[PDB]
DNA sequence: AAGGGTCCTAGGACCC
DNA sequence: AAGGGTCCTAGGACCC
């Protein structure tokens, strides 16, 4: 059970989106803005001290020369995300999304395939094409550095078809599980793929410089592990499994300590299609009459177009306003506007944002 | 879209189960008791006023001839359970389960099939099967009726099929949806069948004497049905929909109306293998110490010879003690004793009963 | 109540 | 934060 996954990772993917469709943008630094902070831009405004999720007001003091693009609506960027999925899921069809912009795909088959097609005389000739982690020295009798070689290889190709198809660039991260993988593809960051060879996963885990940059520990995980004065990747790898199951719980605690060693058994998980579809809007409370019906006819408006072209039909609906939020059954003469409308506003009399969401979908 | 379904609901099932083992106590009442209470009897009993969830002691005062057995263990009655169930699968594969003693049968293809392969000759010579709610006129030239007809033709093939290879007795109920098959299933209620035609709904929902009675509403919706002064299955029909929406939601409102009005459009939907194996076990806070490990060794213990022999294998796990429950995954090492014991340890010292119960089959 | 099962809600964590 | 997504927990209703 070696596996060899991918993590796909694409560079500035709003930006790149935009930069696109207008090439105009592509030479200046690009800031896509929703509301009041640039949630993304490319990589000349990223040299210009520009960051993520920046107020625009900030964004604009480092760099008054950006030029700023609504990303309010993800119409877009979501359907160039399933056009790369589509595209890797064409090489192996096992692809798990991560948000709009990351995807795992599982090679190990594929690999494989490859491999028993070869001789003893290519096997020498077995190259790797993008960085190989902390320079490590390939060793071509290692079976491993062999699979994970050709692991390059294939992601390269996936690499090459989404810009020769999609004209997007983006890294690749070749590892033996998910956990490595992502950690691994950020190494080299524009437009660039590297590889991990097993015996350098201990300089990657510790690497990084706080347990909250491992994937699997978010906020509130990281936040209590730094009241047991835990902090460091080596604090939570010597830390006493038997506080941490009783402060996390059984299953956190072996799953992060586990992470902790670069150690992941979870499977990349075919994504398919969405399990949901949902549209938001805040807003400075803006709403505060039944004005907020006249919203709810525009975030309803939008999303029919959406649920309707899929092909499948939700059985549920959720209206949020931390959130709040109400949810029922839709019926089946209304599932084939006017109806779903006051629906929502029932949902509403029970109970600054206004996001609704179609659900169970069949 | 006109269905054709039927409800079958076998007689005191545990008491039969237990009479067919042993023949001797079919002769006299028997009660199967889980701790102090007659959960059920053979119809003997019945006479006699042991009813349905009794006392011991009351149900030995109306009957001190009664005849107990223990059925807090549901290993055989589980397993006729699940003959029933295939039995039925043979005859339709779109099979739903309610209970261990209740199966749903959607007949409508099976109905059409065997429609079509007549001729106008024995049309006519169609016949039904067991009783007619009300004693309604048959009228051979409504489509429906013969639909419904052969329905009950099938039922009743269903339950000979039932006594012969299994050796149960039962109840069946045909009619055009679950609410009413299982309405009138009962009409006729020791080892007997009643068929529903259109023109006698009415008839049959208003035959209730409280809204509690509709399968569908509970004791909650009771509850809150008779704080609106609603008591009667009339009251719902001719309540005001626009007070129930805000009382109960748009979605309690629209469909415990509906079946008010014996209007139910919810599909038969095949039950398959479970998605859980659990097993509980009430005392008298007889465990209040470290014994609780003992006992959930002993939950635990039989419940592996259950989720093995499945085929299937649980990812999650529930520890249970209005009760309370924590839940965590399970390992995969693990997935393949003495480590699932220290596991529900830790999920109990995170926290009168000690029910164990896995879930997340694949 | 007994012993055993459904599916649904709201909210909770996490990810981008 | 923005706008948009995962899956998991605990408890809630319901059924026999
Ligand atoms: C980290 C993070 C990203 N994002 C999303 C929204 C932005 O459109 C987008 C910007 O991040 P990216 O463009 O993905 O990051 P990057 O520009 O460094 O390129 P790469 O992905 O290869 O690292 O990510 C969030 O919404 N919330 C978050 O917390
Ligand atoms: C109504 C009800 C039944 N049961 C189960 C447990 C008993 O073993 C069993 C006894 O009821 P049944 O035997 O099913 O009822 P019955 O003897 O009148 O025959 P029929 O099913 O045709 O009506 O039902 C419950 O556990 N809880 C309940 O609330
Ligand atoms: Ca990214
Ligand atoms: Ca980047
Ligand atoms: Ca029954
Ligand atoms: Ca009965």
């Amino acid at each position: 059970s070696s596996r060899v996954i991918v993590h796909v990772d694409l560079d500035c993917f709003y930006a790149q989106v935009e930069m696109i469709s207008n090439p105009e943008l592509k030479d200046k630094p690009l800031g896509v803005q929703q509301k009041y902070l640039v949630v993304t831009c490319n990589y000349e405004a990223a040299k210009l001290g520009v960051k993520k999720l920046m107020n625009v007001r900030d964004a604009k003091e480092k760099c008054p020369q950006l030029v700023l693009v609504n990303g309010e609506d993800l119409t877009r960027y979501r359907e160039m995300s399933y056009k790369v999925t589509e595209l890797l899921e064409e090489f192996s069809p096992v692809v798990e999304r991560l948000g709009f912009d990351e995807n795992f795909v599982d090679l190990t088959e594929m690999v494989e395939k490859r491999l028993q097609q070869l001789q003893s005389d290519e096997l020498s000739a077995v190259t790797v094409s993008g960085h190989v982690y902390n320079n490590q020295s390939i060793n071509l009798l290692d079976v491993l550095h062999i699979r994970l070689l050709v692991g390059s290889q294939i992601a390269a190709e996936m690499r090459e078809a989404m810009y020769n198809q999609l004209g997007l660039t983006g890294c690749a991260g070749v590892a033996s599980n998910k956990l490595l993988a992502k950690l691994v593809s950020g190494v080299f960051k524009p437009n660039q793929q590297t590889v991990l060879l097993p015996e350098s996963c201990q300089h990657l885990i510790h690497s990084l410089n706080h347990i909250k940059e491992i994937p699997g520990i978010g906020y509130k995980t990281a936040k209590c592990l730094e009241a047991l004065g835990i902090n460091s990747v080596r604090d939570l790898q010597t830390f006493s499994p038997k506080i941490l199951e009783k402060e996390l719980g059984i299953s956190v605690a072996q799953r992060i300590q586990k992470l902790s060693f670069g150690e992941d058994n979870s499977p990349v998980i075919l994504s398919g299609p969405p399990q949901s579809f949902s549209e938001e809007d805040s807003f400075k409370k803006c709403s505060s009459e039944v004005e907020a019906k006249n919203k709810i006819e525009e975030l309803l408006a939008s999303l029919l177009n959406r649920v309707c072209q899929d092909g499948r039909k939700p059985h549920t609906v959720r209206l949020i306003i931390g959130r709040e939020s109400r949810q029922c059954p839709i019926p089946s003469h209304v599932i084939q506007m006017t109806p779903m409308v006051d629906i929502l506003m029932k949902l509403f009399r029970n109970m600054t944002l206004l996001s609704v969401c179609f659900c169970n979908l069949k």
